């Protein structure tokens, strides 16, 4: 038998530890890679992973996601609540919407917030 991995050089790519059989070798990859010798960084990002135009970051062994605006979560598949920090004013009603929110304020009020009181007025 020859050891593989006594040779010159590490016949695994990608730092994969070489083990030594008798009439071959094997590699044990490191995260994120594949292929007999380990030669293949996996694309993490081949299943589109990133949902509503999200940008996939294809890393080592893992994908991250960046996020359109309005967007949140791993795969950016939350649609951020806006109206959940209740920014209407005067008990509004809020409606949300993508990175925006809109209120539907009370008789006497007006507004993006429902600031302005009209009630005064008449
Ligand atoms: C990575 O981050 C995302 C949030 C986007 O900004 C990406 O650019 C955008 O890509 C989408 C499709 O994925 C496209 O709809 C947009 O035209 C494009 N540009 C902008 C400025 O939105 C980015 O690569
Ligand atoms: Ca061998
Ligand atoms: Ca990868
Ligand atoms: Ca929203
Ligand atoms: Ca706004």
């Amino acid at each position: 038998d020859v050891d593989e991995c006594s040779l010159g050089a590490n016949p695994c790519e990608h730092a994969g530890k070489c083990i030594n059989t008798l009439g071959s070798f094997e590699c044990q990859c490191l995260q994120g890679y594949t292929g007999p010798r380990c030669e293949i960084d996996v694309n993490e990002c081949v299943s589109n992973p990133c949902q509503n135009d999200a940008t996939c970051l294809d890393q080592i062994g893992e994908f991250q996601c960046i996020c359109m605006p309005g967007y949140e979560g791993v795969h950016c598949e939350v649609n951020t609540d806006e109206c959940a920090s209740s920014p209407c004013l005067h008990n509004g009603r809020c409606l949300d919407k993508i990175n925006e929110f809109q209120c539907e304020c009370p008789t006497g009020f007006t507004g993006h917030l429902c600031q302005v009181d009209l009630h005064h007025i008449l």
